[PDB]
């Protein structure tokens, strides 16, 4: 309890491409890296020849694969996968000291899945079974680890971003655990409203401290979630389209371009210019642990501004703005979970945040976790 010094920094990435672990699956041991999604519930790997993979399991090189003669068929949004379901025993080497026999999708085809230039080859869905495919009978991943064995049923995340000059992205998942070294402060802990995604409540947005004044359902329409799989800070159509309002309004003393907000385009300054202090921060309240109690969360343009390092056609310092709008709910992707010290507390049904001891900031501004607040009517909050 409150020390994994062999799990800290066990997470990497390249801006832009997420935030892998390495994993091994199969008997002798197939090491792949796997990118970490609380944001969906698969187990899911690159099992075939696929020009964008480093790697892929090879099922017939385990001695211990168990096949379930089912495949699925999984479109998202855009792009999508095709697999084969069976089980094989997986281990996660900077992880705890165990080894588990989890389903794993073998994916034979895919469309705008896997990344050209990426370094991960598999995806592990953190969240729970009621959204797992092809239904909630195939037991995810946390879910089989802690069933059979002693590895205590919560996980956490550290999420560490990346700034000009561009350094490869990092961070800690504490498995079974808390480390007391990967924040400062204390941590507040928000309900898990449903065990399907990690749905939470929002109960007020504040854009510099100024109230959006907002219904609060409209903040969760349908949903909101904690997605370590999503980039952006997704906010329902009608919330974005009042948030980047008051944020054009706060950052007035400079012009964008109409572009630039819708994520359009991007902007780009000389270098070690950019001007951090003329844009807003963003705070999301959250239902609290307790009756008409709330607590706040808080990041900074160098969470929602996303470098972007890969721009031929540029010589700058360029910026993508990752706030976007939704038609899925609020998205607390990794321009939130940045900003903190993520708790999945599925033991006690609640998401824990604590400011985070790595995330980027500036000398004048910091992420914070700040409470109590008193909020009423919270339940109301929630979309039916
Ligand atoms: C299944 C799915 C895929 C696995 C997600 C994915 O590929 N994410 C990413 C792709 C590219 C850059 C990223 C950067 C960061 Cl920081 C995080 N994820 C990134 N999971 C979620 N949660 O939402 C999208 C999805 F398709 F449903
Ligand atoms: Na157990
Ligand atoms: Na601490």
């Amino acid at each position: 309890r409150g020390s994994f010094v062999e799990m800290v920094d066990n997470l990497r990435g390249k801006s832009g491409q997420g935030y892998y672990v390495e994993m091994t699956v199969g008997s002798p041991p197939q090491t792949l890296n796997i990118l970490v999604d609380t944001g969906s519930s698969n187990f899911a790997v690159g099992a075939a020849p696929h020009p964008f993979l480093h790697r892929y399991y090879q099922r017939q090189l385990s001695s211990t694969y168990r096949d379930l003669r089912k495949g699925v068929y999984v479109p998202y949004t855009q792009g999508k996968w095709e697999g084969e379901l069976g089980t094989d025993l997986v281990s996660i080497p900077h992880g705890p000291n165990v080894t588990v026999r989890a389903n794993i999708a073998a994916i034979t085809e895919s469309d705008k899945f896997f990344i050209n230039g990426s370094n991960w080859e598999g995806i592990l869905g953190l969240a729970y079974a009621e959204i797992a495919r092809p239904d909630d009978s195939l037991e995810p991943f946390f879910d089989s680890l802690v069933k059979q064995t002693h590895v205590p049923n919560l996980f956490s995340l550290q999420l560490c971003g990346a700034g000009f000059p561009l350094a490869s992205v990092g961070g800690s998942m504490i498995i079974g655990g808390i480390d007391h070294s990967l924040y400062t402060g204390s941590l507040w802990y928000t309900p898990i409203r449903r065990e399907w995604y990690y749905e939470v409540i929002i109960v007020r947005v504040e854009i510099n401290g100024q109230d959006l004044k907002m219904d609060c359902k409209e903040y969760n329409y349908d949903k909101s979630i904690v997605d370590s799989g999503t980039t952006n800070l997704r906010l329902p159509k009608k919330v974005f389209e009042a948030a980047v309002a008051s944020i054009k309004a706060a950052s007035s003393t400079e012009k964008f371009p109409d572009g630039f907000w819708l994520g359009e385009q991007l902007v780009c300054w000389q270098a070690g210019t950019t001007p951090w202090n003329i844009f807003p921060v963003i705070s999301l309240y959250l239902m609290g642990e307790v009756t008409n109690q709330s607590f706040r969360i808080t990041i900074l343009p160098q969470q929602y501004l996303r470098p972007v390092e890969d721009v031929a056609t540029s010589q700058d310092d360029c910026y993508k703005f990752a706030i976007s709008q939704s038609s899925t709910g609020t998205v607390m992707g990794a321009v939130i979970m940045e900003g903190f010290y993520v708790v999945f507390d599925r033991a006690r049904k609640r998401i824990g945040f604590a400011v985070s001891a790595c995330h980027v900031h500036d000398e004048f501004r910091t992420a914070a976790v700040e409470g109590p607040f008193v909020t009423l009517d919270m339940e109301d909050c929630g979309y039916n």
